[PDB]
């Protein structure tokens, strides 16, 4: 029983998660990582320091990443911008969040961004929110200093927080949060775990599975009570040698690269380097279009282009996934079974990181494949259920929207949906094979189009999508939870 981080096992969690790039030789500009314990102070619960300074969206490369992580809390709460300027917030009897950050911008070096990591939201209608980006989580000054008085909507907040530090203009406000990032609705405390396992596995350490007790958790307390705070990369090195962790010191070179649909969080953006990285909701400018014609119009050219140029360079690839469905199927289609392409995926979500591969086998049985006529059209539906039961919305969008649809292929996993109802890589791969033989052996005629209905995770649709070569004219569709209020299916892309 030792003495536990200010921010315990989350702390912990997060700082593995930094210290993990001082061994990834894809990210050899992470020069240093360090923690501190006796906190919390001024956004240093984790630095990550680069040399050469890190690429950036703003103007100047970024010599570090400060992190202040609000106690983690399993029940997540909201905040909103009068919160910024109360210390209990940050835990605390004095300073609050913007003290801290004032007092930071003061001592670190000017090209410095800093962020607030949470798992709370921010409120739905506070100020907060509209000044504070989808893309990144940077505050958006341009959106913030409106040019008016304290009167409007903004000068509340400007008023509220240029008060609160006992600035005498906006300007200098501005100055102060220039850098600053709020990282909200971060990773829960058990996807922090997976995704501690999925960054060591990746680099080649050992992994923690299955235990109740997370053995990295007690490691960074051991690593406190010695008084170790902070590593370069031959000390994480020594450390890792010290420890027995290092289960491989040269795992198969795999080209990282990522494609991405939604927030890019700072613990996921640099999976792959820039020339390596599609992240769609940064080229939308935080808004993402409607599942439909723009899909296909716009974002499919972008990934088929993406994906053509990795292709034609790449042998092995270890793809970053955190995108919708059908992009991860259209991906899957991009860099299929024709490519020659040896595919590592990383599964990332709010679930949390898991690693896809064909490399460990399988037996399990086949799945349950129910077909039902509709109709007297040429078209055919494939539904598949692997996270829950999709056919009955699915037939329900067919019977309202698909007369040329004739045939509905319900797929479900032997042992039924939910959320761990397809093993591995091999068995993903399997379901594919057999659903794209019960395809071909419907004999659709080359006019028909084959309508692709998927409830599952990005990595079985990868390698569905993967298949699609061998089924002709495709249409692939998304699931939304707007039009009606309990999700509907709408088409996106037509391959
Ligand atoms: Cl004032």
């Amino acid at each position: 029983v030792l003495a536990n981080w200010h921010g315990h096992d989350y702390q912990a969690r997060y700082f593995w998660i930094e210290a993990s790039r001082l061994k990834n030789p894809q990210q050899d500009f992470v020069v240093e990582v360090s923690y501190e314990a006796d906190g919390p102070k001024a956004f240093d619960d984790v630095i990550t320091r680069y040399n050469p300074p890190r690429r950036s969206t703003g103007p100047d490369r970024i010599q570090a990443d400060y992190y202040q992580i609000k106690f983690h809390v399993t029940q997540a709460a909201s905040f909103g911008f009068e919160d910024l300027i109360d210390p209990a917030f940050i835990g605390a009897e004095t300073f609050s969040i913007l003290e801290r950050l004032k007092q930071a911008k003061g001592t670190e070096p000017a090209n410095s961004a800093f962020h607030l990591v949470t798992t709370d939201r921010i409120i739905d209608e506070d100020p907060l929110g509209e000044i504070i980006s989808n893309v990144d989580g940077s505050i958006r000054l341009d959106k913030l200093f409106d040019g008016t008085t304290d009167r409007s909507r903004k000068g509340k907040v400007r008023k509220l927080w240029r008060q609160h530090l006992k600035l005498s203009t906006d300007q200098e406000l501005e100055q102060v949060l220039s850098g600053f990032h709020i990282q909200q609705s971060q990773p829960t405390l058990e996807a922090m775990r997976e995704k501690v396992n999925t960054c060591f596995q990746i680099i080649g350490l050992i992994t923690c599975e299955t235990s109740s007790d997370f053995r990295f958790d007690g490691a960074a307390r051991a690593l406190r009570s010695q008084e170790r705070y902070r590593f370069t990369r031959e000390q994480f090195t020594a450390l890792c040698e010290e420890e027995n962790w290092i289960r491989s010191e040269a795992p198969e070179s795999f080209r990282n690269v990522a494609l991405r649909s939604f927030s890019d969080g700072p613990l996921d953006i640099m999976d792959a380097l820039p020339e390596h990285t599609l992240s769609l909701l940064s080229l939308f400018e935080g808004r993402f279009p409607s599942p439909g014609i723009e899909w296909n119009d716009v974002i499919k050219p972008q990934v088929e282009t993406f994906l053509t140029g990795i292709r034609q360079t790449e042998r092995k690839v270890r793809l970053y996934l955190n995108t919708h469905s059908s992009i991860a199927m259209l991906a899957g289609k991009c860099l299929g079974h024709k490519s020659g392409v040896e595919i590592e995926l990383v599964q990332k979500g709010r679930m949390g990181d898991s690693i896809w591969s064909e490399n460990e086998s399988q037996d399990e049985p086949d799945a349950v494949i129910e077909t039902e006529t509709v109709g007297t059209g040429s078209d055919v539906a494939v539904v598949l259920s692997i996270t829950r039961n999709a056919l009955p919305k699915a037939r329900a969008y067919i019977l309202e929207n698909q007369p040329d649809i004739g045939r509905i292929i319900h797929v479900t996993p032997a042992n039924g949906h939910g959320q761990r109802s397809v093993k591995n890589g091999s068995h993903a791969v399997a379901i594919a094979e057999q659903v794209s033989d019960v395809v071909m052996d419907a004999d659709l005629p080359v006019e028909a189009s084959l309508h692709i209905f998927s409830a599952a995770p990005n990595a079985v649709n990868f390698y569905l999508g993967q298949h699609t070569d061998f089924l002709g004219t495709c249409v692939f569709y998304e699931f939304d939870f707007q039009r009606q209020r309990d999700g509907s299916y709408l088409p996106s892309f037509k391959v």
